[PDB]
Formats: C-alpha cells, sequence, structure tokens
C-alpha cells in the first residue's frame, strides 16, 4: 500500500490514486500574501464534543497514524450542513527532526498536528460514502509546539502503548475533544482541499486553528517514538515517522481567515 | 509532455517517470535540523568562465526553462573529478507572485533560482551519458532575490523574447558567467541529490550557494512574462512560470556547509 517513504511514498500515490494530483491538493502553507480576512467566518460550535466517561472509544494503528473513533453524535455547527464526527488522528516528524505538521505558517512548520475528522451526515450516511462526495467532509486542524506538558493529550498518549503496531487496538474512556482545541478557537484559516492521505479526494472544508497547542518535550517524543508502521510480526520492522505529506502548490486562490488582527 | 501544472504536473511524473517517486530527490528546504558542517568543503575554482564575448552562445526555450548551452572548457575544479560544463538555466514564478526557487531556506522561498549544469568529463562524453550514472552531475544553484537591477544576468534576459516559444534558438555573446555567482561562493550547501525535473535521476551532486543574488522587479516580471512552454503555432499556449518543483522529503539525508555558522 501507500506509505510516506520509500517507494511507495507519496510522489507515487498518484499512480493508483489519481485524485492526489489532481485539483484543491492539501497541505498547503499558510503565508501571508494568499490570506483574506472574511468577516462571514463565524466560531463553530463544537457539539457533543463532551464525550461520556461511561463509553469507551477504539483507538487504532492503522500503519499510517494513530486514530480514535468518535461518535457521530458529536458535530461541528455553523457550517452549511452538520457535519458529523468520525474520528481524530496525528501528524508527526521525528525525534532529530521534530517538525511533522501538514500546513506550515510562513514558510514553518509545526512539531505536529491534530485532525479532527468530520463528514456531512445530513447528505451521507457515514464518512466512508461521504469521503468521495461534493462537501463530503470537514476537518478541524490543530497545529502543536512543544511547551508544556498538557494533560487532555495525554488522554490519547498514555494509551498508546496498547496500539504499538499495525493491527493494534485499544479503548479509550471517553474525555472531552475540545480540551484538545487552542486558545481562542474563533480564529482560524479556512480553505476547500483534500484529503492528505491517499485517495487524496477533493472534499474537505478545512479549517485550521490560528494558536497551536502545546505538549511537554516527553510527550512529543512518545508520539514520535511509540508507533511502527509494520505489523508486530514482521520481520523488518519500521517506526511510524515523518507522517505528513509535503506542501502542495496553491495558486491563485485564498485562505480565508476569520480574524484580522 | 510532463507540466508544472494541472494534471502532468509534478504529483504525477512518477507514472512516466519512475525515479521520480525513488530516493535521493531533489530540491529541498536547508534548515539547521539537517545541515552539518564539513571542514573539508574547500573553495571551488571556476575556470574558463569568462567566455569570450567574440564568440556566442545558444539560447534554447526547451518548454520547461530556458537553457544557455556552455562550452566544455568552461569547467569547475575541487571536486574528485573535473566537471565540465554543458549548460545553465533558471527556475521561477510569477508576475503575481515572484517566489519561485526550487531550494528554500529555513522554509522561505526565493524569487528565483540558477542552475549551472556540470558533468563528469573526466569519465563521460557528454553530460546526457553523465545523468545516468551515480555523482555523474555537479550542478551549481544561485538563490536570487528581488533588489537591485543586474547587469549580468540582463545579458540573459535581454535575448528572451527571442526564445518565448517551445523550440526557439537564439545566440547570446559570451560574458563572464562568474559575474551570476553570489559573493563569498567559499560559502555553501553541498548534498547529494537529483534533477530537478524528469526524469529526475539520482545523479546529482548539489552545491547550493549561501548568499544570494539580486535582479529587480522589472528582470523578474520579464522573465515571468516572456516565455512559453509551447510552440509558436500552438491553439492552446502555455506560460512558463511557476516552473520549480515543491521540496523533497530529506530524512536520513544530511546536508553539508563549508560554513559553521
Ligand atoms: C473516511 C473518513 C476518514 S479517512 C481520512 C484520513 F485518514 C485522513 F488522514 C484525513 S486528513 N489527514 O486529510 O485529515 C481525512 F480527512 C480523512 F477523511
Ligand atoms: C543532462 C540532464 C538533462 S535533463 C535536466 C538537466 F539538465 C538539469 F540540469 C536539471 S536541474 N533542474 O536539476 O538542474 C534537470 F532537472 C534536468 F532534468
Ligand atoms: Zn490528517
Ligand atoms: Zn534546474
Amino acid at each position: 500500500k501507500w506509505t510516506y517513504f520509500g517507494p511507495d511514498g507519496e510522489n507515487s500515490w498518484s499512480k493508483k490514486y489519481p485524485s492526489c494530483g489532481g485539483l484543491l491538493q492539501s497541505p498547503i502553507d499558510l503565508h501571508s500574501d494568499i490570506l483574506q480576512y472574511d468577516a462571514s467566518l463565524t466560531p463553530l460550535e463544537f457539539q457533543g464534543y463532551n464525550l461520556s466517561a461511561n463509553k469507551q472509544f477504539l483507538l487504532t494503528n492503522n500503519g499510517h497514524s494513530v486514530k480514535l473513533n468518535l461518535p457521530s453524535d458529536m458535530h461541528i455547527q455553523g457550517l452549511q450542513s452538520r457535519y458529523s464526527a468520525t474520528q481524530l488522528h496525528l501528524h508527526w516528524g521525528n525525534p532529530n527532526d521534530p517538525h511533522g505538521s501538514e500546513h506550515t505558517v510562513s514558510g514553518q512548520h509545526f512539531a505536529a498536528e491534530l485532525h479532527i475528522v468530520h463528514y456531512n451526515s445530513d447528505l451521507y450516511p457515514d464518512a466512508s460514502t461521504a469521503s468521495n462526495k461534493s462537501e463530503g467532509l470537514a476537518v478541524l486542524a490543530v497545529l502543536i509546539e512543544m511547551g508544556s506538558f498538557n494533560p487532555s493529550y495525554d488522554k490519547i498518549f498514555s494509551h498508546l502503548q496498547h496500539v504499538k503496531y499495525k493491527g493494534q487496538e485499544a479503548f479509550v474512556p471517553g474525555f472531552n475533544i475540545e480540551e484538545l482545541l487552542p486558545e481562542r478557537t474563533a480564529e482560524y484559516y479556512r480553505y476547500r482541499g483534500s484529503l492528505t492521505t491517499p485517495p487524496c479526494n477533493p472534499t474537505v472544508l478545512w479549517t485550521v486553528f490560528r494558536n497551536p497547542v502545546q505538549i511537554s518535550q516527553e510527550q512529543l517524543l512518545a508520539l514520535e517514538t511509540a508507533l511502527y508502521c509494520t505489523h508486530m510480526d514482521d520481520p523488518s520492522p519500521r517506526e511510524m515517522i515523518n507522517n505528513f505529506r509535503q506542501v502542495q502548490k496553491f495558486d491563485e486562490r485564498l485562505v480565508y481567515t476569520s480574524f484580522s488582527q
């Protein structure tokens, strides 16, 4: 299958996933020349993010990232349709170059990036059906930098020990996913783009929050060193690192901002 | 018929040109995490760069860039073989976004980039042979920023309305090519990489000078509006703009610097 390195890496995804060589590809560099304040971009409302402490949510190593399944009563309010959550996951670099966000800001990577994936549940029955359809998906992106310890991110990272290898699964008790969001969620970048992984469908409404979150140096190192892409029994193990796509060309287009200041 | 934009752009190159999806791809972002000083990287000497003004050298629009043919008596001294020149060419952006270098430094693009292409003439009889052999080619890269008018670059640019279309050829009087190089050529980045266009062979020893040169806004605009990828009779003309590849992953690779600091 597809990978982020070697022969099956991102320059080859378009052979078997043609949309990876098509229009509206993500991620992109967010830089001042292409930003345009749009007073119409009002705050999102995060509904059902306070997950029941009494419910468990499936965490998976899928060989590409670590993903947490989310329930479809969790949703964003504010967009043209209701977009219901389906999963969250992360992208990161490696300890020798700990700059593995997908989006960049003025050419600079952040340490990592969290994506909370939602689908248009007013139009489609599930995310897998929505993903290749018009208006199918909305992703929230949180940029992550090393700083202070983050107890909320640790509600996910304390389980990394149990999803070390591809295919492994663990259960995470519900917690308030809004705790993973940064300060001043009113401030964000917005643009139409794509999945950043195969099949790269150009069906994502992106919201990248302006302000990053922090996690400690030990948390970032844990994220970068805890997982493998490969199955446990693989005689040639591969660490799960550098699981981000390079930025894409983005020309004659704008990213709209909810902030002018 | 590869291009820099649209269906046949760079995410699709690897469909026809397998090395574009292979190892050792160029260009790259030059940033601190991947740099290491190497005291062995001693100064290059540029020999036979002062081309006779009474001779002329062929300028050709090859559908992807503009190239100036260079004589094989022009060479670099200081590498492990003699590398003789074959051609130079440029990469650039567009009038509304004059940010088209290939290499970036700490996430920033420069306005344009000059490549002076050499081949190992000790080992091979011509650059096309050398180009499919490891370390067969050595390319010098000069980063170009918007700044003062540059008379020396204008010795090339003044001939562009004469090679606007694919297949057209002009003659440029000899001049001193060293005038295209920046200050303190002793300061450079060195790494093993590839051609930045199809067929992307991983056969280039790159030298990117630390210091940029300047050309004016007017020179950039001329460059960015002069040229077409297509023939003069093509009913579907395409402007030669934005002819730079995105930066490539470079992990496990290190870039060696002839400067500490
Ligand atoms: C079918 C529903 C989830 S698949 C998926 C995905 F894996 C992503 F990485 C992304 S990403 N990285 O673009 O957020 C995504 F948007 C997705 F939709
Ligand atoms: C002998 C090789 C002919 S094709 C070629 C080239 F000459 C370059 F200089 C480059 S560059 N841009 O790497 O200098 C390139 F990409 C090419 F594909
Ligand atoms: Zn993602
Ligand atoms: Zn070039």
